[PDB]
């Protein structure tokens, strides 16, 4: 066995297989290689019949493992062998393991692959590494799926209905699969993931140039590998996360950097990535942004109101569109009646054309002067105001629809024919924004702007055009927001609408929300709830009780998103948000979310600590529970130490009034 | 233009294509054939080279349409043509349309199919029939997906967040796909579906011998047919539901019976099917069941309590398992403290072996005498009691696990390796129940029984063993319940736990729950909320406010399902269910749900009328809304006319208690 070692880690590399283990010397924890099949890697490729097959590369005809430098081991896997015994002759995979000379860090890189007459697809490498043993290790997989989740490596008490779904999911295909980097759907928002138990944590940071996918396996024993064979899995229930190198697509450096943290958990992982986030240039702080624009300080303690008038979906839809006088009256009621001190008013439906033609201000709704009156009222309160804007859509129901603004692929076929809100090629989008955005800023005296869709993901295709549009918008020095966001867009915006949770998502029944993105970026970007899943709607992610408490724990702002006819029903939630969430949001807005903890066995009682000196404890479940020192946190209740030392305690109650 | 006609309907058949239109003569509404491609059917088959392809059978080499009887048109589609222009020589499809001589009914049947040297797969027939034109027809598709949904054929006001998800789904793949019959997952619980507008309704009833799937298209313009070609759809947005006949699987009669109802909607469709359900033998009324077993009358007004002790998933799990003294005390508190007058107490975790060995009563939890003391207390209150029972599982973590009782397929391979709760071949399950159920009934003096899993679906494989188990359990004449249920099992049970809604499901963002199943079967089977989505959990299907109101509208009972440590947090919801839902459930339990209506344009305010003389109006949304007479229904509010003349009015309120 070839050995790489420094003061902190011992890497054992098996000469016959290329599998490796990592001993964290301070704790004695041994991170094992593939516990199921001793596969260093899992390679998907075509066979001589051209059928796709997945092979264990440790069963290749030739394995070369040699220490090519003091802290480098080079591996070569030559001529993999298929299940039927034939050989992918001429296929080879070359990899390196590079141990940092001083730090508990191991770089793993796929340096070369050769296809011969075969075609190569996925490479899980390292395969099924750094795993946790279900119900022995007491820890979790750590996955930055949108705001982030952890998946515990053991069964624990919880509501019986949740418990049945949870446990059942670890025995079927709900607990295995893959996710992608940097989308606004089911995927990850940071290029890292990890596992930890009570002794030890490990995380891998993907090279900035690469886009692997991430395979997950959450307490599954691999039965999915045997169902078509009709046999019971002989493997043990484990937790693992693997990089999937897309060999047919990947043009970057296929490197992942593993960091080993003694006694660490998801918080320590987040803080390690935060240093890398700064090095990558993503981290531009809200204090810096405030220095550049004092109007940033109208965000702390602001409720984000989206007044949804059926636009961009429809122009002047009966029963949904607001007039401009109606808009003004809603703004006035929020301020005078509901005593909301700070607000971001976002009015969806101000233009009489479909996006991406964000103009003119609609005559039917009252015309420019009446909109200006509504905006001038909001400004006189110190509120932020934006209309709905988007430069990416090309809508079937728009009379100005044209495929001329769309993008075509290498075969000349239109792209995103099935995705109406993102059809305009990004290379056109600055020109579309240029048609009226400066005239609207000038006429309405705008201080803020929110733009939909274009910055919700960070994909390679079209990236140059999105950056161009980001720089143009950012040049006006408005307080500016965008839908969902990604870490790459943080330098160009002050707030993200979203960066929370999908309602229906892989892992939902076997994970707990964790503020992983905000543990990294809360000082650099303000986020608010997603308009599709706002705090006034009851969804898979909770009711107002749950969402308000999670808001304070995770450091996000309140989102009230409503059609105009609902407004009267919004009042109690605006009031409770005003009284409970807004002062905590205000106090913690610029600070670092230093730590988050789960304080109860069922993960429902949590504690967050902000560098403002603010501490938030909240109980997101129905039953009072005790924490350290016998303090009891009521169901749907909270206990908050503010910066000045005052203690706030309370809870939400659901009542039935009977006439 | 061959014609079938009677006094109520006019069927116009095209001789060149086989497409037909139906004129419903009372309203004059015309149901058109395929508005997109003039396809009578869509046939999926392999080509010369073995690739699956889907063809328009109206483009076949030869099409014969002849009136072959007074009210029968026979159609023949010979030699379908592929898209490249090659021919499926020797493939044919024969169909018939048979108009009832007197009634507004049209039978449609695939009588013969010949495959030659190709392989036939799916046949949509009739294809894209009985469609609604989006935003022109004001109506809905009607789909008995579990309890049932309707899918409006037009955009309407709703919460802004729901609105974006709704409208967006009609432009992507969320609005197209297929469902299956008689499963406990995403599928249909009754073999019918339909469409209606403001003039007329049509529904199709599938032959009892057949198992087609159901294709849906909910306001989609068919862009999904063109995404791979990378062009824009030229078709218009429509709603349709099609039979999918699985030609490679189907052994029954491929017949569907269309019924045409002037001025009808989903209520009228349900009542049409209710006649066929009685004819099929499914409909055994709760009044007949009460005549056989007076204890059935302990169900009306009962809250269904599941005390989830971590079983069947684990035996005596720390932090989840209850002792029998603890169980007794929970029962005592529910009665003496919470004043719950009627209840079904369901204790999950009473045996020291894993299911399917439902014995012995656990010594570790206290032994048989202490369990008897709990059951005796329950019975002294007039409560029903059951342990958790299941005879279908074969669990990996059971020390007695064996593949001996699992089913194998023709190749000797284990079946359901992926589905741990349904592994025991149903031909063994009566014998497994016989091992101890009679001893338990005898020793505890049981009056009730609930069984998990076995009767949640109605599949062909294993049906006879399931029927044998059902007859055995039914022979004890206990009040008996089962998980989920299906219409075929109604003769054997008094209550179904479930038959409501999955949390995550196809159509969820573009449908409204409608009590289709209970509109048919409320007089015949009692249902309660599903244990995984109980009324005390906040999920995609609502919080307690929404679930309690929907309970009274749809005619189901309350389900409070909790781990023991949660019990104190359940108190407020038990009290609210006690005061609001229980008296309405009690009054309406045996009655027919005569009618259901949506009274607001956002479908949140609804009215149900029961044949007990009870009318339930409730508002499942946040804002007060007015109905006829200018009566206002508060947000999360209700207006209930009871049989005794009293009018119950009230609403739920969320409040913030800041200490
Ligand atoms: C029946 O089936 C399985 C076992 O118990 C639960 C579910 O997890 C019940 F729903
Ligand atoms: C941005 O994208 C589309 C359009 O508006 C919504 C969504 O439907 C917003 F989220
Ligand atoms: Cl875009
Ligand atoms: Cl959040
Ligand atoms: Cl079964
Ligand atoms: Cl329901
Ligand atoms: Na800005
Ligand atoms: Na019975």
């Amino acid at each position: 066995p070839i050995v790489l070692e420094n003061g902190k880690l011992n890497i054992n590399i098996d000469s016959k297989t290329g599998c490796f283990s990592v001993t964290e010397k301070t704790s004695g924890h041994v991170w094992k290689s593939d516990p199921w099949e001793n596969a260093a890697g899992l390679l998907t490729l075509t066979d001589s019949k051209g059928k796709k097959q997945t092979v264990n590369i440790s069963k290749s005809k030739k394995i070369e493992v040699s220490k090519t430098a003091k802290n480098t081991v080079s591996l070569k896997f030559i001529d993999p062998v298929f299940e039927d015994g034939s050989v992918a002759k001429g296929v080879s995979i070359a990899t390196e393991l590079r141990l940092d000379p001083n730090n508990a860090q191991l770089d793993v890189e796929v340096t070369e692959h050769r296809s011969g007459n075969f075609t190569l697809y996925d490479l899980r490498y390292p395969a099924r590494a750094f795993s946790l043993k279900t119900d022995e290790d007491k820890g979790a997989a750590v996955i930055p799926q949108k705001q982030g989740v952890i998946c515990p490596s053991y069964i624990f008490p919880m509501n019986g209905g949740r418990f049945c779904k949870w446990d059942d999911a670890t025995y079927n295909n709900k607990s295995q699969g893959s996710l992608e980097l940097f989308n606004n759907g089911t995927g990850l928002t940071m290029p890292w993931w990890g596992t930890y138990n009570e002794k030890s944590a490990v995380m891998g940071i993907v090279d900035v140039s690469a886009r692997p996918h991430m395979q997950y396996n959450i307490n599954n024993n691999g039965q999915y590998l045997f169902n078509a064979k009709g046999v019971m899995s002989p493997y043990q229930r484990i937790v693992f996360l693997d990089p999937i190198w897309k060999l047919d697509q990947e043009k970057g450096k296929m490197r992942i950097s593993y960091h080993f943290i003694p006694g660490g958990d998801y918080v320590d992982m987040a803080k390690v990535y935060q240093k890398e986030a700064k090095a990558r240039g993503h981290f531009v702080s809200l204090q810096e942004k405030l220095k550049r624009n004092p109007n940033v300080n109208k965000l702390p303690g602001a409720i984000y109101f989206g007044i949804y008038g059926g636009y961009p979906h429809y122009v002047n839809m009966p029963g949904m569109a607001f007039t401009f006088d109606e808009l003004k009256n809603i703004i006035k009621t929020i301020h005078d009646d509901l005593r909301v001190d700070k607000a971001f008013v976002h009015a969806w439906g101000t233009f009489s054309n479909f996006v991406p033609h964000n103009y003119p201000i609609s005559e039917a709704l009252g015309g420019p002067e009446k909109l200006k009156a509504a905006v001038d009222l909001a400004k006189s309160y110190g509120y932020l105001y934006s209309s709905y804007h988007a430069y990416s859509p090309m809508l079937e129901n728009d009379p100005n629809f044209t495929t001329d603004l769309m993008q075509r692929d290498a075969e000349g076929k239109l792209m995103n024919t099935g995705s109406r809100w993102a059809r305009v090629d990004p290379k056109f989008q600055k020109g579309l924004a240029q048609k009226n955005i400066e005239k609207e800023i000038s006429y309405l005296g705008l201080e803020a702007d929110i733009t939909d869709i274009t910055f919700a993901a960070y994909r390679e295709n079209g990236k140059e055009g999105r950056i161009e549009l980001a720089k143009y918008i950012d040049s006006f020095n408005l307080v500016n927001g965008t839908e969902h966001g990604q870490e790459q867009w943080i330098p160009y915006f002050d707030m993200f609408e979203g960066m929370t949770y999908l309602e229906d998502r892989p892992l939902s029944v076997i994970s707990h929300p964790a503020p992983l993105f905000n543990l990294v970026y809360h000082e650099a970007i303000a986020n608010f709830g997603k308009i599709q899943d706002p705090d006034n709607e009851v969804t898979a992610n909770g009711d107002f009780r749950i969402k308000a408490l999670r808001s304070m724990l995770f450091g996000r702002g309140t989102t009230i998103f409503f059609a105009p006819y609902e407004f009267e029903g919004m009042r109690p939630m605006i009031e409770m948000a005003r009284d409970l969430v807004s002062p905590v949001h205000k106090e913690t807005f610029y600070s670092e979310l230093k730590s988050h903890e789960y304080l109860s066995a069922d993960y429902k009682v949590q504690r967050s600590r902000f560098s403002s000196g603010t501490e938030v404890i909240a109980n997101l479940g129905p039953v009072a529970q005790k924490i350290e020192g016998g303090i009891s946190i009521p169901g749907y209740g909270y206990r908050i130490q503010m910066k000045d030392g005052s203690l706030k305690t309370g809870h939400f109650q659901v009542s039935l009034h009977m006439d």
